[PDB]
């Protein structure tokens, strides 16, 4: 059932800026390495997107407003977000885009292990070519409609743009659809796009014709970062989110509201995340347990193997505290050699290491 398995995704927390004086910076320097957004994410193994950004909790009133029947994706992943969109409204319907690659993602591998059956995608996206698949083409758009006769109402994009034109590229398409096709030119300018978005400069106007409903600044994206998600929609331009406005809502979040963790815990996708991290990991993740992992190396691997241990090890001696970065920063700076860290595993192992870390603290007292 959908509605039953929404319990394994945590609560979201974010900021809503709408786009319709001097107003002073916060900071605060975190001296964190490690991608502590990741903490609440155990119960998802490929894509984790649904633990970030949800609609029912940023868009509630325009889902039960225009009441669309099929939702449109055009994220480059496993399917979470789309995952997480099924269980919160089990009677719509999906089209999933994703760029057609052997190095990343092109198949709802999320979406599948969550919900089960693929019935409720009714555009799954096989046998299309590289080029119809890449939401910076003309063709990818053309053949939107292939399967789905429905408008474009709300159009969710996920998609990380290598270059900052690439997303304009893509909103001038998605704008030259939506005012050309026979379909949505049917249902009006009443259209919808969500969209990922990195801020980087300020007063930087959007393509004509594309107004900015709103500003979302989420929990779960990246510290370090300028993230954001922006609904556009047909109106009269206005300038895109600068950085320094994103910077003061994502530290007031980071500083003050703490990580909420999953109501239930599925034992099925921590398992998989500990033998994705260290071959040979099971649950409960105890004393004894790290003794066993040290006790089996009894070379490359078997260095990258003590340095995962050896960080579970930290995290069992370390006190249960409140899911928040002055907590990580405090786990991060009692923790020696943390570069050691950072220098052996990759930015994949190191993700997975935070959603074990975060099962532990979860688990804790
Ligand atoms: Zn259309």
């Amino acid at each position: 059932d959908p509605t039953e398995q929404l319990a394994y995704f945590p609560k979201i927390t974010f900021e809503r800026l709408k786009n319709y004086y001097a107003k002073g910076k916060l900071t605060r320097n975190y001296m964190i390495l490690l991608p502590w957004q990741h903490v609440n994410r155990y119960n998802f193994v490929f894509s984790s997107t649904g633990c970030k950004v949800s609609l029912k909790t940023c868009i509630g009133k325009l889902m039960k407003d225009l009441n669309p029947k099929v939702l449109y994706f055009i994220g480059e992943g496993a399917g979470n977000w789309m995952a997480r969109t099924a269980c919160e409204y089990p009677d719509i319907k999906f089209v999933y885009r994703s760029l057609k690659d052997d190095l990343d993602h092109h198949y709802p591998l999320e979406y599948q292990r969550v919900i089960g059956e693929l019935s409720r995608i009714i555009d799954s996206g096989e046998g299309l070519s590289m080029e119809t698949t890449d939401a910076t083409q003309k063709t990818h758009w053309d053949l939107i409609h292939r399967v789905s006769k429905d408008a474009l109402l709300i159009t969710l994009c996920d998609a990380e743009f290598k270059d900052r034109d690439d997303f304009f590229k893509m909103v001038i398409l998605w704008r030259k659809h939506v005012l050309s096709c026979r379909i949505c030119t049917t249902y009006g300018t009443d259209l919808y796009l969500f969209a990922k978005y990195h801020a980087k400069d300020c007063n930087v106007k959007l393509p004509f014709f594309v107004r900015s409903v709103a500003t979302f600044i989420m929990q779960g994206s990246k510290l370090s970062g300028s993230e954001c998600y922006i609904l556009l929609t047909l109106g009269h331009h206005n300038n895109l989110p600068c950085h320094g406005e994103i910077q003061n809502s994502k530290m007031k979040i980071a500083v003050c509201n703490d990580f909420y963790a999953a109501k239930k815990l599925d034992n099925k996708s921590i398992e998989a995340n500990c033998k994705s991290l260290l071959s040979g990991l099971r649950i409960p993740i105890n004393k004894k347990e790290l003794n066993r992992q040290r006790r089996l190396l009894t070379k490359w691997l078997t260095n990258k193997a003590n340095t995962i241990i050896d960080w579970l090890e930290h995290i069992l001696n370390s006190p249960k505290g409140e899911l928040n970065y002055d907590f990580f920063e405090a786990l991060e700076n009692t923790y020696p050699n943390m570069i050691k860290l950072i220098d052996n595993l990759g930015n994949a192992e190191i993700k997975k290491l935070i959603k074990v870390t975060g099962y532990m603290l979860v688990s804790k007292k």
